[PDB]
């Protein structure tokens, strides 16, 4: 690329971004020396360090909520600029060292229990993840031709799914106002990105070309094509049979991967980073296994955050599916993504939810939970 060479004509410090008041991990890792060493490297697709750190430069963040500050344009991005990604991965994934190994377990039989979470508290159970198809650039860097290719192969694979997974595909471009309305009412629809995060990163290029929503006829399995990763996979079920949701998650992923392999394509995966995705923060399992749960008394407790932290879980939001119950209903999911297998995260969620329910009941009786406080897991 001639532009990166023209940049190289400038002193490195003269091209170094001003990350003074930034609070992302990239700003915490990017020394002026690292920029000098890597500001010349590039990936086969043409992804540069500036293309990796632009979002972090434009989007400072909050000290409380530390964003990663960088994205990947392709698989090779994680190795070409590993001298930058690895420290941020260590900092954002609990000290995951460069030599650590990620184990991926997708055998639902290895999860203990989780079939009967108290239906009077757990309203919904959902497991979400992402996948990148090897050989294509990621959404921040992919091309119209690429994107259209991935959409074609993904739609073929989904159209091959049958049974409880048999479903339909809606292309965002061809959607009628009626179909769009139905999807919005279903909470299945993703709209055109508007955040200064995504728009600056180029994740919204050529919208809505090659972007789609596939869902099974039972509204329990949903796939998003070319939105924020090549595929975004969600398995959801009203209630608390987390085992069923995770089993659907696993089997659907396995069938999709089998179809892709039959067509000589595969997911981006390695034994150190797990599955490869645009954002470093979703590496390894990209798994967000959560529950919408009625924990009104516990939510107003001054230890709720500490209990969630010790259980290795996070409160990703409040309100539940239909907003409404903000303060009473909470969306609680696994906090870790890399360094733990999928089964381990789902386990952690089930186990923590049981104790949360017990705490909520005890607080209901007017008693104290100081005896039920867990130890850091
Ligand atoms: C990790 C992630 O999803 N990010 C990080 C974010 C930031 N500014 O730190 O920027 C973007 C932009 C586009 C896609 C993903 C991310």
């Amino acid at each position: 690329n001639s532009h990166n060479a023209l940049k190289l004509r400038f002193p490195a410090e003269d091209e170094f971004p001003d990350l003074s008041a930034h609070n992302n991990h990239m700003a915490k890792v990017l020394t002026p020396e690292l920029y000098a060493e890597l500001r010349a490297k590039s990936t086969p697709s043409g992804f540069t360090l500036d293309d990796v750190i632009q979002t972090g430069v434009d989007n400072p963040g909050h000290p409380y909520i530390m964003t990663v500050g960088c994205v990947a344009g392709d698989e090779e991005s994680y190795e070409v600029f590993k001298d930058l990604f690895d420290p941020i991965i260590e900092d954002r994934h609990g000290g995951y060292k460069p030599s650590d190994e990620h184990k991926t377990d997708l055998n639902p039989d290895n999860l203990q229990g989780g079939d009967d979470l108290d239906p009077n508290y757990v309203l919904s159970s959902r497991v979400r993840t992402g996948r990148s198809i090897r050989g294509f650039c990621l959404p921040p860097h992919c091309s119209r031709g690429e994107r259209r290719a991935i959409e074609k192969l993904a739609v073929e694979a989904l159209s091959s799914l049958d049974g409880d997974l048999a479903g339909r595909y809606y292309a965002l471009k061809s959607m009628t106002e009626a179909e769009q309305q139905q999807l919005i009412d279903d909470h299945f629809l993703f709209d055109k990105p508007v955040s200064p995060l995504l728009l600056a990163s180029g994740m919204a290029r050529d919208w809505p070309d090659a972007r789609g929503i596939w869902h099974n006829d039972n509204k329990t399995f949903l796939v998003w094509v070319n939105e924020e990763d090549h595929l975004r996979v969600i398995s959801m079920q009203k209630g608390g049979n987390m085992k069923e949701v995770f089993t659907r998650f696993c089997t659907g992923l396995t069938q999709i991967e089998t179809l892709f392999k039959s067509k000589d394509y595969e997911f981006m995966w390695n034994p150190h980073l797990g599955y490869i995705l645009t954002c470093p923060s979703n590496l390894g399992t990209g798994l967000r296994a959560g529950v919408h749960i009625k924990l009104p008394n516990l939510g107003k407790h001054e230890k709720f955050s500490e209990v969630l932290k010790r259980l290795r879980l996070q409160k990703r939001g409040t309100g539940g599916v239909d907003t409404a119950a903000v303060g009473g209903v909470f969306d609680v999911s696994n906090a870790d993504r890399l360094g733990f297998s999928e089964v381990e995260l789902v386990q952690m969620v089930v186990d923590g939810v049981k104790l949360l329910i017990e705490m909520e009941q005890r607080l209901e009786q007017g008693q104290a939970i100081d005896d039920l406080m867990p130890a850091q897991k």
